[PDB]
Parts: structure tokens; sequence; C-alpha cells
């Protein structure tokens, strides 16, 4: 495994990455990624059913959005915000875990939808999925990039796809990864 095969399935014939052709897309059964404009409609949110909202570009920056849990509290949509930025050096593997686990107790309510987004929708809030699905679902980091790129155009930076390769052999090793 190595982040060439990643930048593969993210790529067609001619090598070239596809753009979001939309706001947001269900990327997984109640699992929404996208970008800073769907984050900040509270009623197009409340139409899709969205319960709660991870923000994973959090901040004041022009490649950041800058809402908080205050934004949310009227609409009683429940808010975690991580602080990332979208660069082949930052380290979002720091965050797994706290997404992950945000992404479980949306889910665990009945009714529970999560919009995991960032500024794009494309590199923050994707590889946040992708880590999820291995970590709580089991899937490899290959079907896992394929699943969302079937239902986005996705393109997580090759600092973030080495974060999930690495992620992707500790799990193997530790058995983890057999649904």
């Amino acid at each position: 495994l190595s982040v060439q095969d990643l930048n593969d399935l993210l790529s067609d014939g001619s090598g070239c990455y596809s753009l979001p052709s939309q706001p947001c897309n269900e990327v997984t059964p109640r699992i929404y990624v996208g970008n800073a404009s769907v984050a900040q409609d509270i009623p197009k949110l409340q139409k899709l059913g969205i319960t709660h909202v991870l923000n994973a570009a959090e901040g004041r920056s022009f490649m950041h959005v800058n809402t908080n849990a205050n934004f949310y509290k009227d609409s009683g949509i429940t808010y975690l915000g991580i602080k990332a930025n979208d660069t082949q050096e930052f380290n979002l593997s720091a965050y797994f875990e706290r997404a992950a686990d945000f992404i479980d107790q949306a889910l665990a309510q009945k009714n529970g939808r999560v919009l995991v987004h960032c500024r794009e929708g494309y590199s923050r809030s994707p590889t946040l999925v992708i880590a999820y699905l291995m970590m709580r679902q089991k899937m490899d980091v290959k079907s896992a990039l394929s699943i969302v790129r079937q239902n986005r155009e996705i393109g997580p930076n090759d600092g973030f796809l080495a974060q999930l390769c690495q992620l992707n052999d500790r799990l193997a090793k530790e058995g983890k990864l057999k649904p």
C-alpha cells in the first residue's frame, strides 16, 4: 500500500482528480460531507435532517469556516470544531479519534445525521470520514476511500493520504480490519 495507490483511486485515466459537483453528499448512511456554504445554511441542514455538525476547518482564515457552537444553538444542532489546516504537513491524524467518537455519538441517536465539513469538502472532512470508516467500521483504506469517492468527488492532500496509509498498516497488523 502506497500514497500512489490512493492517488490512482482518486484519479481518472488521464491522471486528473475531479471536483465536487454538489455542495454536499451523503457518502455513507447518515454521514454527509460538504463545503462551507452548506455548513452555514441551517434551513438546508434541517431539510436534510442534519442533527450534528463537525467542522473540520474551524477558524478565521480564508481557508477556514468561522462557526462555533453558538452559531447552531437555536437550531438544536450539536457541534464539534477541529481547527485543521489543509496542508501536507498538518497532523490531522491527531484528531481521528475525537472525530470518530463524535460521528459515533451522532449515529447512536436513532434519527441522528452528521455533516462533516471543511471549506471545500474535498481534503480535510473526507479524510476524517475515511479514518472513521477504518477505525469504527473495519474497512481498509482502499475500500473506505473508494466508497467516499464513489459518492463525492474528493481529493485529500498527499500528507493526509500518507496518514491514512500509516493508520491502515497499524490497524491491519492489530487484526482490526476484518469485517
